[PDB]
């Protein structure tokens, strides 16, 4: 995924029940104050959730498109690893919705987002 | 900004009533079919609102911090030339909500979200 690789995204698992990914905090991730973008991890959420919503409808498929994303930032810092576990809400016909959680490297909640889904039929 | 520099964001106007900034799609901006990573617009918006919000506070004083960054996806495209716009919805003692578009080289919205403030307190 190219912009994963310039936020330094790693995926560690993957499948129909979710996903979890990782990334090292690196000062071109910063803003002017020295902590993490906001967009740094609202891009994290939306690829984590993106990629469990495909194994997942694929597991008579399709692809599927970002519709919504609605992240929540709880506490700002300026290193170390940040990694992201993707939980399902909702997965039907239709839409899906996913739940993103980013720790940091002492288990405290940095971001927290929800990405809404369209699934995009295949050609039967 | 850091991030902004990643993102190729370049600010054409700032001050207390709003800000607009724009940035060309390459191909390190795009997703795994080859369209713009939804992250992507979700860090501009964050970026212009942020920096709208940081002009009228200190227009006391003192800084801001995200606390919601809620992005609707609405077209996605390939190459070319985006630019938002950033316009308040409220802007209060405590905290702020800024509303920002994004456009593509043809008028059309590709992106729009809203992001909320928190005020932070500068040493009087
Ligand atoms: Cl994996
Ligand atoms: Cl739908
Ligand atoms: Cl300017
Ligand atoms: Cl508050």
């Amino acid at each position: 995924v190219p912009f994963d690789s310039e936020l330094g995204l790693q995926f560690t698992e993957l499948g129909p029940d979710g996903a979890r990914a990782q990334l090292d905090v690196r000062p071109k991730l910063l803003q002017l104050t020295g902590v993490v973008h906001g967009g740094v991890y609202c891009a994290m959420i939306e690829s984590i959730a993106s990629m469990a919503a495909f194994a997942w409808l694929n597991s008579e498929g399709g692809s599927v498109v970002g519709v919504n994303n609605n992240t929540d930032f709880v506490r700002s810092i300026s290193s170390g690893m940040v990694y992201g576990t993707a939980e399902p809400l909702h997965r039907g016909r239709r839409q899906q919705l996913w739940l993103v959680t980013i720790t940091d490297d002492t288990d405290r909640v940095v971001a927290r987002g929800q990405v809404r889904l369209q699934n995009l039929e295949a050609r039967p």
